[PDB]
């Protein structure tokens, strides 16, 4: 995974929306309340430089809200979840005013679990951000890809 | 759509694999038991050049095989499921030998519904035939896209 270079991580702060989402394998994102398929409501980088995540997630029939801290590492643009450092987020690329793509990344099966999202500041379609999120896939071994629509982006898990 | 020109019906007998799907709604495919979750086993055109398929589907916990007939119209490339003709089955394109891209089409409601396949004659990747199919999915309004690998072209239902 090819990761951004001189990110600035105070700067992806505020209101975003997942438009699109793409994994390795089917079953992460096959379902409404497939294990990946969560939305991104808000990033709220910390002052030790860990990045907030605010998600929605389809959970035992209702939209649950989780609060999940990635931790700053060693490589830039890389965070990670867990205590093992199995479960990271990548940031590959943002323009911070309009969109930003991310993947989760598991690295505690021998195959690599991947799934990446395209965010955007507002709840439209942006082709440009798209694009450059189908770029960004080129090189990554997804088998399934979601977008959403404006009435979907505003909508509570979407 | 842009459905095929010259479709020499009789030369598309035979097995076949789904290797790669799209469609307009995400709800047609998100699940193992979606309503356009289908994978083609076989094309058997008719004596009347009507298309047979056969089809495996997910239904209540098993794999349940399915003969739908498609019969001819009087639009080339364009096959008629339903007594109202509002479930048709397009031909977009074929080299008869190695790929098929077909699209289901449901035009009962005022929101086009479309799931589109790659087939393939063998179960491998044909990353030309997943081309042709991208190419031929730039113009429609697809939110959801799925692709198999070997193992999954030969299990039941993938
Ligand atoms: C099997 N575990 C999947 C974890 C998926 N994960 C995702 C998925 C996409 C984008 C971000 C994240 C962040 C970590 C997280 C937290 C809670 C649920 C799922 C996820
Ligand atoms: C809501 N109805 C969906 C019908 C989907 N359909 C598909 C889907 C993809 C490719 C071919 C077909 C042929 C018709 C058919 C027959 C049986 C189940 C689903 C489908
Ligand atoms: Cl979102
Ligand atoms: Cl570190
Ligand atoms: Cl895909
Ligand atoms: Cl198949
Ligand atoms: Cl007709
Ligand atoms: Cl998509």
């Amino acid at each position: 995974t090819q990761t951004m270079k001189g990110l600035d991580i105070q700067k992806v702060a505020g209101t975003w929306y997942s438009l699109a989402m793409a994994a390795s394998d089917i079953s992460l994102l096959d379902a409404q309340s497939a294990p990946a398929r969560v939305y991104v409501e808000e990033l709220k980088p910390t002052p030790e430089g860990d990045l907030e995540f605010l998600l929605q997630k389809w959970e035992n029939g209702e939209c649950a809200q989780k609060k999940i801290i990635a931790e700053k590492t060693k490589i830039p643009a890389v965070f990670k979840i867990d205590a093992l450092n199995e479960n990271k987020v990548l940031v590959l690329d943002t323009d911070y005013k309009k969109y930003l793509l991310f993947c989760w990344e598991n690295s505690a099966e021998p195959e690599q679990s991947l799934a990446c999202q395209c965010l955007v500041r507002t709840p439209e379609v942006d082709d440009e951000a798209l694009e450059k999120f189908d770029k960004a896939l080129k090189a990554l071994p997804m088998h399934i890809r979601l977008s959403f629509n404006p009435t979907q982006l505003e909508e509570q898990c979407h």
